[PDB]
């Protein structure tokens, strides 16, 4: 019915159906639209203290649980979908990625260079597209899928 790892489901708060996709954790209101040997990707990375390394350039040492992390992750998501901040902006100043210096931007990978949840992510999202929070061992990853 749906493109790969969609399905249905229903707002608890206004009764509107809406559609989730498992893989990316992406939500949207819309039917969605419609593999490539690579995809370029963007991410925005919250560490936290079970990150497999849990340091970055913005904190020596990260301590804050992965339950505030996922609050960080979903704040600069509504932020991301209002227009009030730009991916690439929040990519830059709170990337706990090191590819904060490049916005975010990871370059080009096939499959079996990244992380699975990340790769899967990836790999699912439709050119242009963001996820919602993705969980690997770094941490929790906004991805946007540039190419
Ligand atoms: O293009 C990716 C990139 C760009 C700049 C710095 C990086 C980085 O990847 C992770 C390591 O640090």
């Amino acid at each position: 019915k749906l493109p790969p790892g969609w399905e249905k489901a229903m707002s608890r708060s206004s009764g509107r159906v809406y559609y989730f996709n498992h893989i990316t954790n992406a939500s949207q209101w819309e039917r969605p639209s419609g593999e490539p040997a690579r995809v370029r990707c963007s991410h925005l990375l919250v560490k936290h203290s079970q990150s497999r390394r849990p340091s970055s350039w913005r904190q020596e040492k990260i301590t804050r649980t992965k339950e505030e992390a996922l609050e960080l992750i979903n704040g600069y998501i509504q932020k991301i979908k209002s227009g009030e901040e730009d991916f690439e902006s929040l990519a830059s100043q709170f990337s706990d990625c090191s590819s904060a210096k490049a916005r975010g931007d990871l370059g080009a990978f096939s499959r079996g260079q990244m992380q699975k949840p990340f790769e899967d992510a990836s790999f699912a999202l439709r050119t242009g597209e963001m996820s919602g929070p993705v969980f690997t061992d770094s941490g929790i990853h906004i991805i946007l899928r540039t190419e």
